[PDB]
């Protein structure tokens, strides 16, 4: 009864998106589209990852076909997406996962080559947006293009949620201390807008501007308007790190927020929300499917409304996991 | 009428203070201590910088001196403090950078050798502590052992005096984006009591207490009690930045923000507190001889009551600096 | 039947030797002994891992026992080797990792304990050498004291082994590309002999003098005086490879070379010595236990007699496994 | 009677190309071609540097010129290079650095323009290479398409010279660890031919083939068809190093090699190959302008016939600096 998926793109997302689908087994791929890599390529790009070691399992071709764990796997190079016949090889979900089909109307080109429901990974101007375990409850089968946000919201959003069901968030301001991704340059060099990433990767900490916490107020509408923050981009790998301050409108003691932090994680934010009291660092979180991680022994309160909290999340594995948990939880609404 | 300067320790912020005091001339070094390092070894180590490059000028041993210059210094080779005869060498000011004599007690055994007034580059349980811009105008020729506090307050100190008398702070909590020093590891090691302390630098951001927000509190008695934070240690050589958030008494759109700062900047606090609009990193900032320069482009403001404030500052140039200003002034005062 | 065995030192390599015996199960381990880190701190230090990620397994305290899978070890502290009781504990192999005591007089002192072998993972002055697959036939019960020689020497002395014995080796000269080890600084610091090693290990490549060359000839006594090498020290966690020049007295093609190699890597030093044909970069290798692994398409030839082969090592895993079989060997051997 | 200089495109080599000769003199620029480079953007780029710090001097936009130390430059957008009216600009000589236009049918477009002669910043499949210090006698007016080789080129070539020219190369097998440049990539991604070259920089030594050894035969017509090599790219900024393994002719033990290297930096190949005998590592040569730096400390030989040379090298100033001298040389054989 699994829905049969569809990937547009084999870029990193879209590869982590295939590579958690296969070893989570909550969905079936059946199809991929990438105009500029051809088979061999794609087998070899799958086989071997950098930052999560060889995949566990068996990739080859066949046939002009991508087969992993004996699966065989149809193979487009369309430039064009309303040219795609997603339908004719079974694929009734499409991972919009290319990061330049982001409006519903160019999002929907994918519904005339016969898919049924499309989801962007990626922030959306006018598709709806869905957090899993914030507000995924609010999703009906009359929505064919949606979209799952982005990693820093779905490290911000439960966190976000749970303090302001217990404590009642006045205002907050955040910081993420985010790793390298794949818009940044090795040494320096050209780029359009953003000036300062263009900057040398390795060797700078490039600051930058994000809208993941505006999204969070889209996400949960009783702070829309009280959130925002900024971005530091560090040489590091791939995890990456939340700090929010914020002004609580209850007084809440830092003992107070751990136990109703834990007793979230536990219950109703099991697999989606962590909770550590270890001495823990970056590198312990590498592979980590966890949206976020609450780190009690790193933050700090200046009082009982003034605190400052700290999260951890893997800005690949978590994401794409979560996609896969979407695309789950939409199949079982049909 | 420049005073004799005499160094305890050749570690990294030593080597700095000399490489400083020989750029500026403001002082004059004539003496060095280091139990650990012979001559040749300090002629190499002067000489040859991987942060900031070769030394500009002649550095060499004659007679078991080392020559910077032309300008010939003594080497002793003592553990004990009390035991260095700085009054035979000329030595009337000594800096204590060691970073294991901070007490008044265990600093005031350099005064036993002849030294007429000791300075402790690095904070101090109980010696006071002064802040060049702040609160410099406080010391007295009364004073024979003071503090320079840290890189980190020396950052933060004139920005949060500005914002304070031109708005009124109520509160902040502070995070920093740290370089690594001497005191990380390359690889997972053995780190008695900090345990994150002991993992590998170069793979992971190992977050981190610090205590210079508090110190602003004894820098600048009004703010006691108002300020908190802590950091994160990131794999850069060296620059590293300062993230401030705060709420303030009075109305401030960022534009009005902008103005003070920048007025600041110009007269009272030139050189020590920079500003810039432009699109800056953080490998622009090396070898600055700024305290702290203020982002304008970077920072955000939630409400006019709510703020984030940017300032970038080299850990190691700046605060030498810092330490051969304090002492100019100190001999000014005689 | 499997021996029981104790461990002198928990540093990198005695922590990677405990996790190799823990995974492969050929030996038990029953006792390990450090004088500088507590119990509880060697369960955070084996729990969790920068370069190999987090202990696949349960490891907890309990009634002052280090129990691993279920499995107590007993725990010293003694800083004298000859004062620790690995008789009472059960020891009957001891392996000496500190790297301190690598002397046959030195290394003895563990017999004084009750002791019956000793093994130091460190190249020795007197010791006798045996490397996996290459000598350790020669090994005999009459031997108390022997030494698995170094990473870098495991991983030369199968390929040399290979191409002496097929062509005939007639002069070669090596040079290894190494990951950054504990022995390095994060930032220019002082280094008693060794001035290079002491400059910053991540801005840097600090070349560097090395004899496992050498060492090559007393593995194999027909290669004596015809190996020599050096190193460069690259800013990697851990991963590192071998490039070996060297004119053969027989032509060989270089498809004659990759013939021999593989067929040697399938048959008789399987396991020891791998083969492959992918486009494979440093990181492809983490987490692998094969000494040393041919890369055929990174070699060149100039001619029939003059050629430079490639080889990839993970020093860290692959010298631990190898230490691990080799006291499997061993304990056949009784 | 300075030459006046053209350069295409604005990428590192042209923005270090204009610096070298800003700084020496040598020559004058009056024109440059980018045509995704507007003119602020040029002042940002040219302004500020990672690698090599601020530049010294004084950089802004003036009546649509950019205005270096006083010195208006002309400013195109073209993207077809024989519509650049280099005459029109004043331009005599003209740098083609864009990587692009490397046959002498294609980079003969700029003489369509007025330009009077054209020199490629890049290796050439047909056009006369030369290397200053080793071959630039060789050339005549009646050239107006040459080529300055490549960086690896032009620091192989003097030592290459000088040991052929006093022991007699046989043969020899060139390896270098280089830095990270352009054509690499953050995080894995794409690449089409190269599939190494397209794995995460900052984590992997991804070996590499090169062409200089090969190309060194075409600059040194006695050693064509006796070397080759091939290349590790390190996760480094700039610096790199080049490790030549050969056979001697005639019996030389490495003082000889030391004296004759030393005789040849001093007096003939002054300011191209320097010497050296310190304890050097890679952050040491940054911003030096010679072509090679000899280590005398690095290298090893085997016997009197076999040997192991180290040479230092920034291949982002010293090659600028060669094509400013190749400049000057061709303008005074005018």
């Amino acid at each position: 009864g699994k829905v049969k998926v569809g990937v547009n793109g084999f870029g990193r997302i879209g590869r982590l998106v295939t590579r958690a689908a296969f070893n989570s087994g909550k969905v079936d791929i059946v199809a991929i589209n990438d105009p500029f890599i051809d088979l061999n390529y794609m087998v070899y790009m799958f086989q071997y990852d950098s930052t999560h070691g060889k995949f566990h399992g068996t990739v080859k071709a066949e046939n002009g076909k991508l087969v992993i764990n004996g699966n065989p796997i149809t193979i487009f190079q369309e430039r064009d997406p309303s040219k795609i016949k997603w339908g004719d090889a079974g694929a009734e979900y499409v991972v919009e996962s290319t990061g330049v089909f982001t409006t519903m109307e160019k999002a929907g080109a994918h519904l005339q080559g016969g898919a049924k429901r499309v989801i962007i990974s990626a922030p959306s101007a006018d598709a709806p947006m869905f957090v899993m375990g914030v507000n995924h409850e609010k999703y009906d089968n009359s929505l064919k293009i949606i979209s799952n946000a982005s990693c820093t919201t779905n490290c911000l959003a439960p966190l976000a949620k749970v303090i302001h069901d217990n404590f009642g968030i006045v205002e907050g301001l955040m910081t993420t201390v985010h790793a390298i991704t794949a818009t940044q340059k090795t040494v320096d060099g050209p780029s359009g807008k953003l000036w300062r990433d263009g900057r040398g990767a390795l060797q700078n900490i490039i600051p930058a501007s994000t809208g993941a916490a505006k999204a969070v107020g889209k996400v949960i509408p009783e702070l829309n308007g009280k959130l925002t923050g900024m971005a530091f981009r560090v040489p590091t790998a791939n995890v990456s790190v939340v700090d929010l301050t914020c002004r609580l409108e209850k007084p809440a003691k830092y003992d107070d927020i751990k136990k109703v932090v834990k007793q979230a994680s536990e219950g109703p934010l099991k697999g989606i929300l962590g909770y550590t009291e270890h001495q823990v660092v970056s590198s312990d979180f590498n592979s980590d499917t966890h949206s976020s991680t609450f780190d009690a022994g790193a933050g700090i309160a200046l009082n009982d409304h003034f605190v400052k909290l700290i999260s951890w999340y893997d800005n690949e594995f978590g994401y794409s996991n979560r996609v896969v948990d979407l695309m789950a939880h939409m199949a079982s609404k049909e």
